[PDB]
């Protein structure tokens, strides 16, 4: 019965198998050249920012907020939006939508520099040791007597966060669920693995490796530095301001500076107003001198939706495409690869070159964003007869950039199976335009293969 009230635990039908992700990748890409395009010398580098972007935007949304799903994630991913209400996953799955719902008509994204969409990425904190994540959702198609089922919840329900994981959204610790008087360094340290166990239980064995400091409470940083699963941290003070083109050291266990850009009291300005102003000032400097725009957010709203669209229209896919909009975990992993991986290219014969690179994350858990960009100097797309890759490469796109050649290499072990899960979702909901768009987006991440061809045929 469509009109009957149901109170359900939000659930998604698949989650990327984070626990199974391989920690070590061995990339081997073979480049075969056209006969009259024999080149004499090639050399390679991993660029400062993925996709050869010019500058970095980092976003972490605190307090495990309902709006991280209903506003932030929904706006990025082309989902139904509301001006005053807060959808849960089960509302979207059932088509039980609030009375003011609308859509932007597009996703919010950059390109990867080689012709594919890269949707904006961000992280949310998680209140994994808080039973309020187990709250149910009221679903009732066609019910208009009230809209209480769409009111803001105190925090995300697990199903919302589980679905966000399928789109690369990151996670971070924040407050832990202890009495205020028990928030000592030692007691917080003991509670981190308790929260971690729930994260792994619910997020298909993903391990959280980030702390967003709560409310200037340094006991959280001191405790987190003794819990070796946490590799990256952020705070407003007692941190390091990130300059992506200048930073030279290890950032293992480093507190990266992140600002909320609160507006002056009574000024009528919003946080997005303040961030926009900071971005404009920063872009006046040469890219090598720019700090990262590293931001925190609390509740997101219509103004934040419009700000995300402004970023898309100005520095993303519909603007100058200069920005890398990501979460701190993906950036941390990329910086680690740039520091420790050493791409090499060797001539195999007169017309064949072999590019090799190892991606090895830290010993605590598999890195979850095992993708890099490699530039080849001395080569152009027009020289190339064919490109082949080994099994560890699951996504591969490439093309000219400025006067050189770039490859975007994705090594997520279960990427093809993940794309097929989105295809199956579309096949089960073939009238859902957003489901078909998601299927095309994920299938387009895959390297050329029989499986990619199969999946493309299923979503024509
Ligand atoms: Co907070």
């Amino acid at each position: 019965d469509n009109g009957k009230r149901r109170d359900v635990i939000c659930e998604t039908e698949f989650i990327y198998p984070f626990g199974n992700e391989t920690a070590d990748k061995e990339i081997e890409i073979t480049i075969h050249l056209k006969a009259d395009r024999q080149v004499g010398y090639l050399y390679t580098e991993i660029p400062t920012l993925k996709y050869n972007k010019d500058w970095l935007f980092l976003m972490t949304q605190d307090d495990c907020m309902h709006s991280a799903f209903s506003y932030t994630w929904a706006a990025i991913h082309g989902k139904p939006l509301s001006y005053i209400y807060y959808c849960d996953l089960a509302h979207l799955q059932n088509g039980d939508l609030p009375p003011d719902y609308y859509s932007l008509g597009k996703t919010l994204a950059t390109t990867n520099g080689t012709g594919q969409e890269v949707r904006f990425s961000f992280g949310t904190t998680v209140a994994a040791d808080d039973d309020l994540m187990n709250t149910q959702t009221w679903v009732q198609n066609g019910y208009t007597r009230d809209y209480f089922r769409f009111y803001k919840k105190t925090m995300l329900v697990w199903g919302n966060l589980q679905e966000m994981m399928n789109y690369g959204v990151s996670i971070a610790f924040h407050d832990l669920n202890l009495p205020d008087e028990d928030k000592t360094e030692d007691k917080l340290l003991a509670q981190f693995p308790v929260a971690q166990s729930m994260i792994r239980e619910k997020l298909n064995n993903r391990t959280c490796k980030m702390l967003a400091e709560p409310n200037g409470d340094k006991n959280y940083i001191k405790a987190a530095l003794r819990y070796d699963k946490i590799r990256t941290l952020c705070a407003q003070s007692g941190a390091t301001k990130l300059y992506p083109f200048q930073e030279n050291g290890d950032i293992e266990q480093v507190v990266i500076e992140r600002a909320f850009y609160d507006p002056p009291e009574g000024s009528g300005l919003t946080n997005p107003d303040m961030i926009k102003a900071a971005i404009l000032k920063e872009m006046e400097n040469p890219k090598e001198e720019r700090a990262a725009i590293s931001i925190g957010a609390h509740n997101t709203d219509t103004g934040w939706v419009n700000f995300l669209e402004w970023l898309n229209d100005t520095y993303g896919r519909d603007g100058d495409d200069s920005m890398w909009f990501t979460n701190q975990e993906e950036y941390y992993e990329y910086y680690y690869y740039r520091l420790h991986s050493k791409p090499e290219i060797k001539q195999v014969n007169t017309h064949t070159w072999k590019l090799t690179l190892n991606l090895n994350g830290e010993d605590s858990a598999p890195f979850y964003y095992p993708s890099v960009t490699v530039n080849i100097f001395g080569l152009k797309m027009g020289d190339i007869e064919s490109i082949k890759s080994n099994e560890d490469v699951t996504g591969l796109s490439y093309g000219d950039h400025k006067d050189f050649f770039m490859l975007n290499i994705d090594c997520r072990k279960y990427l093809a199976e993940h794309a097929e899960n989105f295809v199956k979702r579309y096949e089960a909901n073939p009238t859902d335009v957003s489901a078909k768009a998601d299927a095309n987006y994920f299938v387009n991440m895959l390297k050329d293969s029989d499986k990619k061809t199969e999946l493309k045929k299923r979503i024509e």
